[PDB]
């Protein structure tokens, strides 16, 4: 048994669930990265396309049906940036402190500023959110919104040119200063209109995702796709400042838990010897966490966990060995002889058992589980990933972990990034033709 107060449910994010049917579309760099004739064409993305995806925008009163049956009573969306500002807030002025250094000390957003900023946004589609969020909400139901899950405005990011010409010639995205100032007007925005259907907020989903993938891992196809740590480093900066910033916008409207949602692969060390060298790697991987907390940002964490990393030498450097977690044959067996997920993820509740005990020692802060599940296809080990994962949960939790809630990734089939809808992470599969919804078995190891 779970405390009383324990949550369960899932998450969405826009670029994934939204579109689908005509009406939905939406401008973005992730938009114009998987339609990119280059990329397709070199297999860098999938070729499969956002708008031919589950179609939530529309069909949202179906998918929280669903949830309520199954017993779910917390979800945790999105709102998408691009979506509410397609036309530049950068005209709309506020007045903004920097220190010497050059850090982000504040940016006023009064309620004028506000009004200024609902002449150039998209109210239609604000008001659209409404519906969606009051939908659930008013079934009696926990609501959690997340502000920024990758997708920026293209007047923010044009990740085409910014590959070919290089950042100065282009809107560079978090490598721009700028950037930051404009998410914190969509933060005050967001939580001046919302507050009274979100329960918690979240600044931002797996940002480490995105300047790691964006600016190093290019296999990836994350955009902007080219390689330097000087930019991944610069996006980092950039975007701790833009949750300190939304932190403080949040809360300026707001009287509510706010918090980030972040990736946190688990570290193993292949041998006993490695031991403390890979504990050095945590602390790195996770810093981007330490730093919000020590400046007190931090009411809560989301904790995004799926597989882990085994390290071990080779040519003499540590490095992460393929194999294992994250680096596994896709649909087959690591080397522990753990299966894998359709993405190659090792299955390995231990780590999440693990992860949230280091955390809590590490930060002693509340912690909701805010993303976890796995490609799966034929629902072949889903079913067993659920309960074996909510066990590693529930004693991580018996050793004083603070965790208060469960969200599994995901109800619904969705369009997995770069590697398009062969990815099917959902409890509900989704015919992409028809747009319907049938539950797999596993959906009902939650009817509990």
């Amino acid at each position: 048994k779970f405390p009383k107060n324990f949550m369960f449910g899932y998450s969405w994010s826009g670029f994934q669930f939204e579109m689908g049917l005509p009406g939905s579309e939406v401008e973005s760099d992730w938009w114009v990265w998987v339609h990119d004739k280059e990329n397709i064409a070199s297999g860098l993305v999938s070729g499969d396309l956002p708008e031919n995806g589950p179609a939530y925008w529309h069909l949202y009163k179906q998918d929280h049906d669903i949830a309520e049956k199954l017993g779910m009573d917390c979800i945790r969306g999105g709102i998408e940036w691009a979506r509410i500002f397609p036309k530049p807030t950068f005209d709309v002025k506020v007045d903004v402190e920097k220190d010497e250094e050059g850090n982000i000390i504040s940016v006023d957003v009064p309620e004028s500023t506000i009004k200024e900023l609902e002449k150039i946004a998209n109210m239609e589609a604000l008001e659209h959110y409404r519906k969606i969020y009051s939908d659930w909400k008013e079934r009696g139901k926990t609501f959690i919104l997340n502000l920024y899950h990758w997708p920026l405005p293209l007047w923010i990011h044009d990740p085409i040119a910014v590959r070919k010409l290089g950042p100065d010639a282009a809107p560079a995205g978090w490598l721009d200063e700028k950037t930051v100032v404009e998410f914190v007007k969509f933060a005050a925005f967001v939580a001046y209109h919302l507050d009274d259907l979100v329960d918690m907020w979240s600044t931002m989903n797996e940002p480490n995702v995105v300047y790691n993938q964006g600016y190093i891992n290019l296999a990836s196809g994350f955009p902007p796709g080219f390689l330097s740590f000087e930019a991944a480093e610069k996006a980092k900066f950039n975007l701790i400042q833009a949750h300190i910033g939304a932190y403080d916008a949040i809360k300026e409207y707001s009287e509510k838990s706010v918090g980030v949602i972040y990736a946190f692969a688990w570290h193993d060390p292949l041998a006993e010897e490695y031991k403390d060298e890979v504990e050095e790697i945590r602390k790195k991987d996770y810093e981007f966490v330490t730093i919000l907390h020590s400046k007190g940002k931090l009411d809560w964490i989301g904790v995004n966990y799926y597989s882990r990393l085994v390290y071990g030498a080779k040519d003499g450097h540590l490095v992460p060995l393929p194999g294992y977690g994250f680096m596994s044959e896709r649909g087959g067996f690591a080397k522990s002889g753990r299966p894998a997920s359709d993405f190659g993820w090792e299955m390995y509740p231990e780590g999440l058992e693990n992860l949230l005990k280091y955390l809590n020692n590490a930060y002693e802060l509340p912690m909701i589980i805010t993303e976890n599940g796995m490609a799966d296809a034929a629902d072949r080990y889903r079913p067993h990933y659920l309960v074996s994962h909510l066990k590693a949960v529930y004693n991580a939790m018996k050793e004083g972990a603070d965790v208060r809630g469960y969200l599994h990734w995901s109800l619904t089939d969705n369009y997995e990034w770069a590697q398009g809808f062969r990815m099917r992470f959902g409890l509900v599969y989704v015919d992409f033709e028809t747009k319907k919804r049938y539950l797999r078995p596993s959906a009902l190891v939650s009817v509990k």
